[PDB]
């Protein structure tokens, strides 16, 4: 067998059947004779390729396979890799290298010092020392991406390797099963459970690895047993809990002092599947108030090491959430009372308040919709106004890097063909990965894109006001016609200048058979 | 509080009470006002510092703390770090940096691009962005070294940081408890146990992480229940099993074909706490023969990813060994029969065969002796001839790097003051870290050093014969007087030119109140 | 031809005829069939291998070739590489890798992520993608080490590559000539010369790259023409000027304020072949006083970029010094007056003051002696008391890393067989690379080693007094018998407890036919 044949057999035997890619010269010997059982999803720029693959991996809860061109293609994807690192996304990033005989001379298209290029944003990065090693290196990449804590990996392959003879012993790779589905030993788990059972006023904080594990329902059981309020850890990349469950208390503010104040009076705070904590604004004060202790369950040693407070347990979130939910006592305390619905903001017949947009989406979208957020000044209102009952219902750029949601929404829609995806993206953020629209059109992936057009980088403008910063340049983005951009890439487009038009546009979009972009005129901040 | 006071409080609260070091100018602000409850162990070169700390950490089963001088001191230690990486040794390596105000100009003693220097041989490498961050960075280092898979970490600290004010919120670091003591979920563990129970001819292979976990006795129970032969994985850094137990079958040959032949006819091979596998010679063939499947339990994702065959489970070795030992059925098969004792090799009244040396050590040493091996051509005979009943009884350079055993034997003896340590080191290997002898003399650490003097790099000479390689230079090391070197560093020294003198020297050494070096004239290969 | 044959042909065609090494398993396929026209110099530990090669390269003014074993051997050498980086030493560091077929599994002796290991201490670091690339990669290593700014480079070679067929087009590598012997363009050089000619009170500062270029005599002509005092830049690794020439003013203090005060009243300060500046103690103040401007000529862009003041020219030091010496006008100012001889320090019939030692060496050594310094508390007195008339007469660890001088003195003596080398090394520093003594004995390289034994790390103790630091541990090194260590490695040894014995020992040592170590009892600080 050839290295080509052996590698595609390994991929299919390990459950991989889709290549997200943007091709080049070094990759044609890999992509030729493309197997009939595989799908190739083309995107027009590599940030888009990786964003689409990332949304697909996050929603599918399985690794996604990517093929990019050498250094320039890998480089174009590295902002997308920063988000993927923070979201623990299992991405197998492959890139083609020059033929081994011209690597030394640094021929055009040589990826120099290739494995160092995507560092520090990958768990493992490698270029094999010979063609016959390629299947084994691919096996390593698959497992490294997939073991907890999941994350992106990188493999560079000289183009001449694919046609070489494979090692016959590579067949031992095909069916390897690798598990990290582990939980705390019984003795120590009993100690943890007793601490939870004897807490007087416990609180629960959940992060994105809960949703990645599909541990959401176990966390609901846990919260109901403990009678405990539940918050989502700050800077949330995913939604780990039903947002209208009576225990839910919303998105935590991303500040040190704000969080310790919020937790004051809670004697035990159990954090599951989050860093402790992804603060953002610098809000100095106590990490925890006297009387509060913290216990973190995390899949990632790096998170356990860097927490500034609390105990930690490094284990699989699915296994730990299930064990805790099933072992804790039912507390006789009263179940928390649901948060009240948000107020309606006054809305005239002109430009839309973001609150109106979210309320209207909540009114009209299916109950199993999936939302993506890259409307950076409106995140708090989004979290208050969307009833997200099911797992896998929310994605936000985990490193804060814009350019994620537009492509990721396409990948999520590909992963979840029966759940309507609605990406709510600011006019600023929409440009970073605008060409991803073309992939939705070409493959007829029916994502709905809601562009919140207020003419400015509002989250930045707000922060400039916060620092009392005068004369900051570059904050306004006038003069973009999103309906024309959508037409450019073959996506149906609508415009909503007021609430009547927003309702009419959403009705059409929800009825449509393909992707749709709605440009919404929103209030300037 | 100062950063100095806060950092020593963190260290003591995390169980650290000893600094292994070789000082410099950038480290004096850390070492000043040295706390009365801490011990400083000086060694004269940094390979020695780290080797001593490594033996201490491996035998104690807890992290060891190291302080080195800037780039040159760190650099002198990097061969020792290669061994520590392979042995999963929890080493906290700190080095002093120039004052922040002259880092930019690259004053003498600046460690340029410091965190990159020890890569790729550390799990985590860092220099803090401000003085107040130092305690938090130290906390990260402690936990990163200590979580599974354990390993060395690196922290560079500008010398001016120590006298600065600490953050009052650093007190939350002091008592953090971080656990990685995890095992496979119940459902999947039951599947594994059923596979073991239904095996017709199981085999067990154990590696160094068994001994690191003190899982040895659980592995004995497991082997007795399953009625299974037990081998030690190749290139063994530790001894994970009693070597005269009836199930024991010795050290596996470090070759692909040799191992698959050895395992032929075993239907299930359970590997615990080893890479799969640390081969050495290139002995191409089948990874496993038809009819054999492999299951690996490893604490290290990197090991699970790179195995060329078998299933894997990434979990804590202590927790997994205990769970398996207690869950498997007692098989009705007959217990394996003990291996026969090794034959006595003919020995005249002249230079010693290595086999004679090992038999004599086995005859005379206490039953709880601890051996170290850096006599590289005699490892197979050592493994056959020493009855090692207890855990923590054997250490060998895990990366194959010479210069480990002499210093490590001192650290092991410091960790285990009631167990006599006997380091068996070739005349070649003894030179790499020869100055470590001084630390044994100064602190009166009563290690016995047995120098196997055959005048040559025998393991290399043997391999040159294997490749039929003529005219290889640099293989002979004549003209070293080890008794004079021992005198140079204050260690009592003896010479044994024949068996009568070997017995007499060992009797004296075993009676002595301090370290002793015995130079043994061994047969030339 | 094989890769082996082609690579040795490239080496000999590029002037390389000596391999400094410590062998291992991965290197035997390179070292076998060792060519008859090459020399192999064995040392017993890799810090020693690289130190010897470094002294040889620095004194020869040509690249030196090194062969080490995999990661552990490379790692053992990295403190030596820190010094080599600072001294711009042209070192070609090669290390053997595992056979390509087991790199993936990480067999014992695999150097993982090899090229990253010696970073950041090398100019270029590489492992070739195929066997046929090895000669081209070796060519790159040779030229990268040798082009300005010279420095160490690293090449990792899988052991199976050597026996493979070479590319017939590799013959084009053999005779390549690469030059960096460049100087500032005529127009700008004329501007510089006019600035020097019109200076009212110029000063010259010289660094180690002057001595590396053998630009010393040109710098003497330049100083005589300009009538300018000459200082050596701080932390000096080499001696760039005759120390009793009337212009010489000695070693600059390694402090910011001290240097600006020293230069006050000099209108133009021309620095040649030094960083600006290798400060050590933090002595904050003005970089230059009003009225002084600085112009630096450096071979190293990194030095030009990081200077905190002055203009810079990046060019070859040999070419620039020759051009300036020959173009400047003869000033009509009076030639500077020679510094007075140093005073005799009072000396009783007991332990030796360092000043006595240096005065006695100056009295007894040949005029063409070469000194090395690793007596770290006595550097200022050494610089005052040794008349060094010739180039290549002084070496000091350029990164401040101890363990350089003992091995380097052997390499220097090998490079300069007709100049007596005298290494003055403290009792502390002597231990770092003590095993290098064996190479001097085995090859009969007649270096004289003068061990200044005061029982302590005096340079550190002095600095602790400076910070008023109480309770610093690890500063004393009692209990080392250097005559026994010398006997251990086959070197003749003498002891000098007083001046009479010092004179008698030096007389013997100077008469001896082999290496000699003299242990000198010096006054405790
Ligand atoms: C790749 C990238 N570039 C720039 C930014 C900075 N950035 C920018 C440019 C933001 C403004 C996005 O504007 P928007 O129109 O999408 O939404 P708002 O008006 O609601 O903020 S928020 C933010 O952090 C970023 N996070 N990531
Ligand atoms: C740091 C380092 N340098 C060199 C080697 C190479 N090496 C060397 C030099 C060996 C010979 C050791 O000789 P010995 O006298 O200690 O023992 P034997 O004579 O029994 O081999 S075995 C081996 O792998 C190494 N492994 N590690
Ligand atoms: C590799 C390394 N380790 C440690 C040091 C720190 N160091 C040490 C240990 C010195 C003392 C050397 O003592 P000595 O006996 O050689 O000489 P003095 O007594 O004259 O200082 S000076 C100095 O910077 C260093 N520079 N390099
Ligand atoms: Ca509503
Ligand atoms: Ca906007
Ligand atoms: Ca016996
Ligand atoms: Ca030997
Ligand atoms: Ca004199
Ligand atoms: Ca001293
Ligand atoms: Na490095």
């Amino acid at each position: 067998a050839s290295v080509h044949g052996t590698t595609y057999e390994l991929l299919r035997r390990q459950g991989i059947d889709t290549v997200f890619g943007n091709p080049g010269s070094n990759e044609l010997p890999f992509l030729k004779d493309f197997p009939e059982d595989f799908r190739y999803i083309l995107a027009l720029q590599e940030a888009c390729v990786v964003g689409i693959a990332d949304g697909y991996a996050q929603a599918s809860r399985k690794p996604a396979f990517i093929n990019l061109h050498s250094a320039a293609g890998t480089g174009n994807a590295m902002g997308a890799l920063s988000n993927a690192w923070n979201s623990h996304s299992p991405l197998i990033v492959t890139a083609g290298q020059q033929t081994r005989a011209m690597i030394g001379v640094e021929a055009l298209l040589t990826n120099v010092d290739a494995a160092n290029l995507p560092r520090p944003l990958v768990k493992w990065s490698y270029e094999p020392a010979s063609a016959a090693e390629v299947p084994h290196a691919m096996s390593r990449a698959i497992h490294m991406a997939s073991m907890a804590p999941q994350g992106p990996v990188y493999l560079s392959v000289p183009y001449d390797d694919w046609d070489k003879d494979a090692d016959p012993q590579s067949h031992h790779l095909f069916d390897r099963h690798v598990s990290s589905s582990v939980r705390l030993n019984d003795q120590d788990l009993d100690i943890l459970v007793k601490a939870l059972n004897s807490a007087s006023n416990p609180a629960i904080v959940l992060g994105p690895d809960v949703d990645a594990a599909n541990a959401n329902a176990d966390c609901v059981m846990l919260a109901e047993r403990l009678k405990a309020p539940v918050w989502v850890a700050p800077s949330a990349p995913r939604c780990p809990f039903p947002t209208r469950h009576p225990c839910f208390r919303g998105l935590m503010p991303a500040g040190i002092a704000a969080i310790s104040q919020l937790l004051e009076g809670h004697d035990v705070v159990l954090v599951i599947g989050a860093p402790v904590f992804r603060y953002h604004q610098y809000d100095p004060g106590q990490y925890l108030k006297p009387g509060t202790r913290l216990i973190s369950v995390t899949c990632d040693p790096l998170e356990a090491a860097r927490a500034p407070m609390g105990d930690a347990i490094v284990a699989d979130i699915g296994a730990m959430a299930s064990a805790l939910a099933n072992l804790v006592e039912e507390s006789s305390r009263q179940l928390p009372t649901a948060a009240p619905e948000p107020a309606k903001v006054d809305q005239d017949a002109g430009r839309l308040h973001p609150e109106t947009v979210f309320d209207t989406l909540n009114d009209m979208a299916p109950e199993n919709a999936i939302y993506l957020n890259e409307s950076t000044s409106t995140t708090a209102q989004m979290w208050q106004r969307l009833n997200m009952r099911n797992p896998g219902s929310y994605y936000f750029c985990a490193a804060g890097g814009t350019g994620f949601a537009l492509p990721a929404a396409i990948g999520v829609q590909l992963a979840e063909p029966e759940r309507q995806v609605i990406a709510v993206i600011g006019d600023g953020s929409a440009n970073y990965s605008i060409s991803a629209l073309w992939t939705a059109a070409q493959y007829n992936i029916p994502t709905i894109f809601v562009i919140m057009n207020n003419g400015t980088y509002g989250a930045l403008r707000w922060f400039a006001g916060v620092l009392e910063a005068e004369n900051v340049p570059g904050l306004d983005v006038p003069g973009i016609d999103f309906r024309a951009l959508a037409k450019g890439y073959g996506v149906q487009a609508l415009k909503a200048d007021n609430l009547e038009q927003l309702k009419g546009s959403l009705q059409e979009a929800l009825s449509a058979k393909g992707p749709v972009l709605i440009e919404v005129s929103t209030v300037s901040p």
